[PDB]
């Protein structure tokens, strides 16, 4: 006789099964298999098929548990309370730390609210990633934990992720950045849209561009702009004052980002008053 005492290995979310990067601390027993089941609308996890069929027949939702703040024919954005949420959004810390070096204490979500994102197509919605914001952050960061789920990266949906966060901070009429540290892969994703965003601003608005102007427009922080025109090479004095300005360079990169038709948050669609 041997007893096996297996860790978690695999997660089977609808059709993927999908290995994870990090140990989640999931509050499950330890057997002889491998797997767990997690639900893609509940995001309740397991241990066994049979019950996650048992659960699955009931009457639920097809969606995150919040209201649509925002709706294209492309995605939809929920927010939600995590006071008001606190299972659905425990599961959803949960399943983020399977793809995380760490996270702070999953069990208490009551001072985040969630920004799930779903795309929709002729089968309804389909969850594909989220970002988490404190209600009250001293240091004023404007993200706390993004995720897309891995069996959907690299599809663009975490740039749309990090767009639709600013786009909060500028109906807040504040400037913010996302909480450090960052992973590596989390940095790299912000810097390519820092880049993105000065580089349409050149070409679409003005072909120079004061500190103040583009914070105003993107909500991006003093800091988080400098960073990105000096690796850009596009940071001068003109007028008396700290600029961005275009090149044929700046002009070329614009030219190949649109080459690849990308989707992006539309402003007007987002229907949200902060809080007050
Ligand atoms: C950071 C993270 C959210 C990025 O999400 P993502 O959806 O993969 O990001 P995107 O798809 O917008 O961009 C990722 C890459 O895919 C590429 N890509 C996007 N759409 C593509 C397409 N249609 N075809 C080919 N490549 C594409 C992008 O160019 C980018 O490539 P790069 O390596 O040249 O930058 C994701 O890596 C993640 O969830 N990581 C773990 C969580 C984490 O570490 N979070 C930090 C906060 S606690």
């Amino acid at each position: 006789e041997v007893a096996r005492v297996r860790n978690l290995n695999r997660i089977i979310m609808g059709k993927y099964e999908i290995e994870p990067w990090y140990f989640s601390p999931y509050p499950i027993e330890l057997t002889d298999e491998d797997f767990i089941y997690i639900d893609d609308f509940t995001l309740q996890y397991f241990g066994s098929k049979k019950q996650y069929e048992r659960y699955r027949k009931k009457c639920t939702l097809r969606h995150p548990p919040g209201n649509e703040i925002y709706r294209d024919d492309y995605v939809s954005f929920f927010e939600i309370d995590g006071r008001k949420q606190r299972t659905w959004c425990r599961n959803l810390c949960l399943l983020s730390k399977l793809f995380l070096d760490h996270k702070t204490l999953y069990y208490d979500v009551d001072p985040f609210l969630f920004y799930c994102m779903t795309r929709r197509d002729e089968l309804g919605h389909h969850l594909v990633g989220y970002f988490s914001k404190e209600k009250e952050s001293a240091d004023g960061y404007n993200v706390a934990c993004i995720l897309t789920l891995p069996q959907y990266q690299r599809m663009g949906y975490g740039k749309l992720l990090i767009e639709f966060s600013y786009e909060l901070s500028k109906k807040e009429n504040k400037v913010g950045s996302p909480e450090k540290p960052l992973s590596d892969l989390g940095l790299l994703s912000y810097r390519a849209y820092w880049s993105d965003t000065l580089i349409t601003l050149l070409v679409e608005h003005q072909k120079e561009i004061t500190i103040d102007e583009i914070s105003s427009m993107t909500s991006m922080t003093t800091t988080d702009i400098l960073h990105t025109a000096k690796t850009l090479n596009i940071l001068r004095y003109y007028k008396g004052q700290h600029i961005i300005f275009l090149n044929e360079d700046i002009l070329d990169r614009y030219n190949r980002l649109k080459a690849k038709k990308r989707r992006t948050i539309d402003p007007n669609r987002l229907i949200w008053k902060p809080p007050v």
